[PDB]
């Protein structure tokens, strides 16, 4: 109905889809900010986007991470 965020949902952690879900609603934020929409620290907020880049699903939202 919405979102379309779904990616690797049936396995993805807490932080790449509640991240993916804030960069649709946020397709303007780096990581920093990611980090702390999620409830975790950033070093590791782009691991988790990462893991969401590897999957193709960050080359317009935070892609710019890299």
């Amino acid at each position: 109905m919405v979102d379309s965020k779904k990616r690797p949902g049936k396995d993805l952690d807490r932080i790449d889809r509640n991240i993916l879900n804030e960069l649709q609603k946020d397709g303007r934020i780096s990581n920093v900010e990611l980090s702390k929409r999620v409830g975790l620290s950033p070093t590791p907020c782009l691991e988790r986007v990462r893991r969401l880049e590897r999957q193709g699903f960050i080359q317009g939202y935070t892609a710019l991470l890299n």
